[PDB]
Parts: structure tokens; C-alpha cells; sequence
């Protein structure tokens, strides 16, 4: 369908572009979900600590591993740097907690979940006695120096960040000795929040950008009744029926030709398949035009509880 299953990053490595998301997967599903995913033909598992539930996707990419499924070179394993470990003597120990986890020796990727860093503790969003988040001191060159630390020591072949506006990618890419460019930028991206001027950007600078939320999140836990729905959008629906096609497959599909990765989350063996098959048809150039028209600059995760933080990414028009 016009359409390789892998994109090379700058480390050299291969990243397949379809992955399966793990946020809100039940502790006691997603196991399933993940063994389930890896027989239909995913290689591409996006974790984060934070998200509580590495044990159970470790035990399915584990027990895959054991079986002889697939191999661990053929699987591209990610996961998240959470907000309370910025510290430069925290990032270790982090990672490696998300290594024992997945029971895993590396990860493909390791990326900072959000440019803010909070204060370290048992909290992941510890608040002050009137609601607000407490930051750390610590500054996203700082933090990117310890992920650096990572990759010369074996932990992870790849290090990327997720949540950053171009302003912030910037600044990694300015700092003051750098030695590994960011590989991915792992960003929300859909219909409704189409990122362009992101996407280029980091596209023309060579790191690759992953779609998160790209079914518009319909279990996000802060959904209302009166949000705008991608998969019940009747112009979506009818690019999908005339392609013979799920409207989610065309929603997974449309990043893929974008030169995007996407990974979409589901718990449901039949979806999980269904998502899959995406690599059969093609969108046409009006197709993916009209769909770039929904845009409306609407976001599933706004980290709204962080607004005040001096590197909260979204005032920023991109
Ligand atoms: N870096 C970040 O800050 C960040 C933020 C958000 C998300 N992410 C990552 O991106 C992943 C995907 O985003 P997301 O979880 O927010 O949402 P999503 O993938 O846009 O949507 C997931 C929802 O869609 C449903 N669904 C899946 N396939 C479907 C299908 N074929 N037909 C109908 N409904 C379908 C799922 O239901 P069931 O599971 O019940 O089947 C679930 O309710 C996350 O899981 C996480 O890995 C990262
Ligand atoms: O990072 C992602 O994939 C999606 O964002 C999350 C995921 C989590 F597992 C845990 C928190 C978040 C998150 O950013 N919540 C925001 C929030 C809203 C209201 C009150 C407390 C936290």
C-alpha cells in the first residue's frame, strides 16, 4: 500500500510506525492485550511509569520472548521519563525501575514525557496546600544531559522527548555540547489538533514525530458529553465507507502518511487486530487534505494542572 512498516531514526535505528498504546489499559487487560497484539503482528509497545501498568505489558513482551513469537531485536519497546524524576541523580534510577519492570536489559526509546519538571517524591503530581503543582529547579538541557548519560551507558538505544513546542525542541538542539539530537517528539495528533507547523519543524530537523491520542482519547477520564468525537464524525465516516475501511483504520492510517508514527490504544482483541490492518489501502492527497481540514486546535491532554509551570509547552502557538 505505498507504505515500508518501519521509519529510520537518527541513532540509525528502525522504529515501526504503528505501535500499541498502554494508557489507562487495565493492569489485569493489558497483559492480554499485549500478548494478543504481538500474535496479530505489532513490534512496537509505548509505555510510560507513570501510566502504572509496565509489570503486566513486561509480562506479556516477556512471555512472547519466551515463546519464541518474536525476538527481542524485532520488538521497539518505549517508555517515559515522569515529571518527578528530572533530578540528574533520579534518571537512572528511573529508567532502570522501568527496565525491571518490562524485564527488559534496554528500551528503543526513552523519552521526557513532559519538558516540566515537579518535585521528587511519591506523588507523580505533587501539589502545594492550594492546588497547584510544585516544580523542581531543575531545566530541560539538564535533564536531557542525564538521558544522554543513558545511552552511553547501555540502557536505552534511543532518547527522544514527548510534549514539546518547537521553541523547546530548540533548545535542546542549541544546547551547549550536545551530544545525542532528540530522536522523536512524541506529540498529540488527529483531525482536530493537526500540528503542522510542529510536525514540519521537527520533520525538517530529522526527528521523527509519534502520533499519541490519534483516535481522539474516547476514554480520556476528563471526556464530556459535548467534546467534539473523531470516530462518530460522519465526514470521517464517510472517507472510511468509501474505502471499505473502520473509521478508525483511516484515523491510523492518515499519520502513517505523514511520515508519522501512531499508536493507538486499545484492550479489545478484535480492535487490536482491526487497528493493525492498515498497511491495505491508501488515502488519496484530497483525502488526507479534507481530513487536515478538521483541524480545530483541540487537545486531549493539556496538563492543565500545570499552567503556571515556567515550562508548561502549550502558550506557545506551536
Ligand atoms: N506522551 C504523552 O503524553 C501521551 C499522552 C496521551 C497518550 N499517549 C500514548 O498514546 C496512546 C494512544 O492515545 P490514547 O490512549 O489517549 O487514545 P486513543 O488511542 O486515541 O484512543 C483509545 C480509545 O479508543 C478505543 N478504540 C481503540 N481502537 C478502536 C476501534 N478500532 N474502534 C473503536 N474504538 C477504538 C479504545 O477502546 P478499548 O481500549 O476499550 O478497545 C480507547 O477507549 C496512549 O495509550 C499512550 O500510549 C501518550
Ligand atoms: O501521559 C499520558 O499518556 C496521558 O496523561 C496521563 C497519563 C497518566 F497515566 C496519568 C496522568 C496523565 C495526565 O496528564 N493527567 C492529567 C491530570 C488531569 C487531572 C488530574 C490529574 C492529572
Amino acid at each position: 500500500s505505498h507504505m515500508a512498516s518501519r521509519i529510520l531514526l537518527n541513532n540509525g535505528a528502525k522504529m515501526p510506525i504503528l505501535g500499541l498504546g498502554t494508557w489507562k489499559s487495565p493492569p489485569g487487560q493489558v497483559t492480554e492485550a499485549v500478548k494478543v497484539a504481538i500474535d496479530v503482528g505489532y513490534r512496537h509497545i509505548d509505555c510510560a511509569h507513570v501510566y502504572q501498568n509496565e509489570n503486566e505489558v513486561g509480562v506479556a513482551i516477556q512471555e512472547k520472548l519466551r515463546e519464541q513469537v518474536v525476538k527481542r531485536e524485532e520488538l521497539f519497546i518505549v517508555s517515559k521519563l515522569w515529571c518527578t524524576y528530572h533530578e540528574k541523580g533520579l534518571v537512572k534510577g528511573a529508567c532502570q525501575k522501568t527496565l525491571s519492570d518490562l524485564k527488559l536489559d534496554y528500551l528503543d526509546l526513552y523519552l521526557i514525557h513532559w519538558p516540566t519538571g515537579f518535585k521528587p517524591g511519591k506523588e507523580f503530581f505533587p501539589l502545594d496546600e492550594s492546588g497547584n503543582v510544585v516544580p523542581s529547579d531543575t531545566n530541560i538541557l539538564d535533564t536531557w544531559a542525564a538521558m544522554e548519560e543513558l545511552v552511553d551507558e547501555g540502557l536505552v538505544k534511543a532518547i527522544g522527548i514527548s510534549n514539546f513546542n518547537h521553541l523547546q525542541v530548540e533548545m535542546i538542539l542549541n544546547k551547549p555540547g550536545l551530544k545525542y539530537k532528540p530522536a522523536v517528539n512524541q506529540i498529540e495528533c488527529h483531525p482536530y489538533l493537526t500540528q503542522e507547523k510542529l510536525i514540519q519543524y521537527c520533520q525538517s530537523k530529522g526527528i521523527v514525530v509519534t502520533a499519541y491520542s490519534p483516535l481522539g482519547s474516547p476514554d480520556r477520564p476528563w471526556a464530556k458529553p459535548e467534546d467534539p468525537s473523531l470516530l462518530e464524525d460522519p465526514r470521517i465516516k464517510a472517507i472510511a465507507a468509501k474505502h471499505n475501511k473502520t473509521t478508525a483504520q483511516v484515523l491510523i492510517r492518515f499519520p502513517m502518511q505523514r511520515n508519522l508514527v501512531v499508536i493507538p490504544k486499545s484492550v479489545t482483541p478484535e480492535r487490536i487486530a482491526e487497528n493493525f490492518k492498515v498497511f491495505d489501502f491508501e488515502l488519496s492527497s484530497q483525502d488526507m487534505t479534507t481530513l487536515l481540514s478538521y483541524n480545530r486546535n483541540w487537545r486531549v491532554c493539556g496538563l492543565l494542572s500545570c499552567t503556571s509551570h515556567k515550562d508548561y509547552p502549550f502558550h506557545e502557538e506551536f
